[PDB]
């Protein structure tokens, strides 16, 4: 679990957020515990430094609540979420919020379902399938009303796989690292095809950390046409943009 310096990086990191997480600090001990014993398992690898996890992960997932857009009973994806980032952290700490992670790696599903279990979550669940495939499902396809995503592909190809799971009116938000001008530069004409528009693109800096951030928003003004998502793969190999 997490140490007495852990949890006071925790919560010093979020107040620079504007969170009071006091009542959030077992929930978050307990999971890095999670983490600890899961990374423990593997030979070559090691889970990174508690103080990188609180900041880099815990916090850096947390910078989702800069934007004033996680009030109420509000349908969540969190597309790509591996071990449940930003997804868990979310959760944690917007607990109205009714949130589905999904990834193409079954055995990260089950990690995250298992998370979801032991800290005792309720509104939360993990789901298997590619993000190409359930956004054809009746279930899914422009279903959501809050989409988010990290670490998972640039964003004229990422913006097809979000966007097609919105309802119009919702909003996905790409976290994205420290330069994101490029990436932007191409990205509206495809944003639009996607029947999506660049909202809030938020710079900040991650609290105790020395690096910037944006998260980038895109809002869903009117529905995604037939198109879109093409099939698994083909956005990766053929970017809209
Ligand atoms: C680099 S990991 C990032 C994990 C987590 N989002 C984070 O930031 O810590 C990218 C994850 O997204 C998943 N992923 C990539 N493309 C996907 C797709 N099209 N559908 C579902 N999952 C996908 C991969 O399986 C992988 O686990």
């Amino acid at each position: 679990g997490l140490s007495e310096r852990g949890r006071a990086l925790l919560l010093e990191g979020g107040k620079a957020l504007g969170l009071d997480l006091k009542p959030h600090l077992e929930a978050f001990s307990r999971l890095y515990a999670l983490l600890q014993e899961a990374s423990g398992k593997v030979n070559l690898t090691a889970l990174r430094g508690e103080e990188e996890v609180v900041v880099k992960h815990f916090l850096d997932s947390l910078t989702l609540l800069r934007l004033p857009l996680w009030q109420g009973p509000l349908r969540v994806l969190d597309l790509g979420t591996g071990a449940g980032f930003p997804g868990l952290p979310l959760k944690i700490v917007r607990p109205e919020l009714e949130l589905v992670l999904v990834d193409a790696t079954r055995k990260k599903v089950a990690f995250v379902e298992r998370a979801i279990e032991v800290l005792g979550l309720k509104g939360a669940r993990a789901l298997w399938g590619r993000a190409e495939v359930l956004a054809r499902e009746a279930g899914h396809r422009e279903a959501y009303a809050r989409a988010v995503a990290r670490a998972v592909a640039p964003l004229c190809v990422l913006s097809e796989l979000l966007l097609p799971f919105l309802e119009v009116g919702g909003a996905a938000v790409a976290m994205k690292g420290p330069r994101v001008e490029e990436e932007l530069a191409p990205l509206p004409p495809a944003l639009e095809r996607l029947g999506g528009r660049l909202g809030e693109v938020l710079a900040l800096q991650l609290p105790l950390s020395g690096e910037a951030r944006h998260l980038v928003v895109l809002e869903k003004t009117a529905p995604t046409p037939p198109a879109y998502p093409r099939r698994p793969g083909v956005p990766e190999r053929h970017p809209l943009c």
